[PDB]
């Protein structure tokens, strides 16, 4: 038993960081096979964010411009291509600690685990998920860009983010592997704001559902809703929609437990009215929404503590 | 910015993580050089976990009575010998993987990171703090003993914790790596229970310093406090006492905010007094006991 944001073991992931220089600039680099993945934004300089011209930057550059670290060892760039917001360096050394690996977009909902590092250097290991508003409540500082997000289901890390900014808010907002950018975030210094964050609904729901897993029944109540009232209410508290995909996603959890995805809902509802009064669920004085429902079902016992 | 329960990298420790077997009973051993390390407890049948005489059980086990499996390896078990609750296995191959590595054992406030293992497999990490009851609030299910706990302080890995057990407020009690409990706890099927909890007062002012670094300042006031003032209110709130120790250890924090420990003091003097008032501190409604004074340096600052 107990309840912990816990994040996927770091070491698959810890076997790929390098250190990437250009000019005055370091920041981090995932090393893939032959393959050196970072932000495009190392090949910037003070002045350049504002309206930085990418293409006219990168085609100044040659290979032996790019610094690659490995360890104590130098790679040797042998090439280097830009796709979206990331810089695709070829090195002439495969890392032969490359895992079983994919690149995969997510929604927000998702969560993942970051391995925070400066200098290539690994420098700690915690659990986020995609806001509503495409930004992360990460940790991070200066140095911190080219750090990546993942998950690890069986042998295969699925890397799904890549930091690359700070927003004015002190959140934060990256890129997919493939360089798009999550949300209408731009590599430029310009007003970008986080959109107005709304509570993930259907991670909310999953976690009521662990703490009912885990002995806790207090929230319950007598009554059900329908989705459509459910929805009325929710958004009246900044909570997203739950969709019918939500509902079904919740199918698992409700078997295990014995109640009704509706009938949940209805104990949300309730919550949202009334507080905890003085109480707390699975330690938290706050609605938790960083769990997924295939979160819950990876972490909880299948035998509620009934 | 942000402030997040990070572990530490566990790479280091995944290396090491292997699955021992002794009759029915599988569990999760530590492998540096050529020793295993894993709870005693794996000798033991239901039967025996009521009354184990530990000396008993073992001297009637032989070598081949344990099955240890390194991913897809047996370990080939040439020794067997106990130290305190925890069981060493000579085994026939160094762990290529071995670290740098020391055995430490932590004081309750210390936090660390748990790599939490099923079958020898590494599932999870998060953070820990060792409660002043001596009990550790994780997450496990069955099967996650000879779990460890460590600290990562340069490229050395300090083992602090192995898991043995869930009391029955479903909170965790286990060994450092000497096989010496943490807190009144035995390695046998009688009541045990959790004893009452306090709050780590030197962490909760840790992560105030926290909040403050990160923005979040609306807990400050005008007035400071003295240590004994202070240590009245902290024993009437259920929280542990706090030292000159604990006032020097929080100096540096000190120094960056330019709010000294026993102005922090009077602050949270007053959240204990009259709550929170509708307002959060780092996105919690509750205040946090479970970052040292280190950690918060190591994140708002490393
Ligand atoms: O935000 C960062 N770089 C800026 C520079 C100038 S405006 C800008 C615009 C686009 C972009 F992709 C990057 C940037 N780096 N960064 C990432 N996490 C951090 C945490 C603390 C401080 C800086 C941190
Ligand atoms: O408590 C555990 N074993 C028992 C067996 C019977 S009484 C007993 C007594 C002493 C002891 F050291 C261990 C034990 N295993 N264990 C560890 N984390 C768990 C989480 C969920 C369920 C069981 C979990
Ligand atoms: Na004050």
């Amino acid at each position: 038993s107990g309840f912990r944001k816990m994040a996927f073991p770091s070491g698959k992931v810890e076997g790929c960081m390098v250190q990437v220089t250009c000019g005055t600039t370091t920041l981090n680099g995932l090393w893939l096979d032959d393959v050196v993945y970072c932000p495009r934004h190392v090949i910037c300089t003070s002045e350049d964010m504002l309206n930085p011209n990418y293409e006219d930057l990168l085609i100044r550059k040659s290979n032996h411009n790019f610094l690659v670290q490995a360890g104590n060892v130098q790679l040797r760039v042998i090439g280097h291509s830009m796709q979206n917001c990331v810089l695709k360096l070829k090195v002439d050394t495969a890392n032969p600690k490359t895992p079983k690996y994919k690149f995969v977009r997510i929604q927000p909902g998702q969560t993942f685990s970051v391995l925070a590092c400066y200098n290539g250097s690994p420098s700690g290991v915690y659990q986020c998920a995609m806001r509503p508003n495409f930004t992360i409540k990460g940790s991070f500082l200066n140095g911190s860009c080219g750090s990546v997000g993942f998950n690890i289901d069986y042998d295969c890390v699925s890397f799904c983010y890549m930091h690359h900014m700070e927003l004015p808010t002190g959140v934060h907002a990256g890129t997919d592997l493939e360089g798009n950018f999550y949300g209408p975030f731009v590599d430029r210094q310009t007003a970008q704001a986080a959109g107005t964050d709304t509570t993930i609904t259907v991670n909310v729901l999953a976690w009521l559902y662990a703490a009912v897993i885990n002995g806790d029944r207090w929230f319950l109540n007598r009554f059900t809703t329908t989705l459509n009232d459910f929805n009325l209410v929710a958004m009246k508290y900044n909570y997203e929609p739950l969709t019918q995909d939500h509902v079904d996603i919740l199918g698992p959890l409700s078997a295990q437990t014995g109640i009704a995805v509706l009938d949940m809902c209805a104990s949300l509802k309730e919550l949202l009215q009334n507080g905890m009064n003085g109480r707390t669920i699975l330690g938290s004085a706050l609605l938790e929404d960083e769990f997924t429902p295939f979160d819950v079902v990876r972490q909880c016992s299948g035998v509620t503590f009934q």
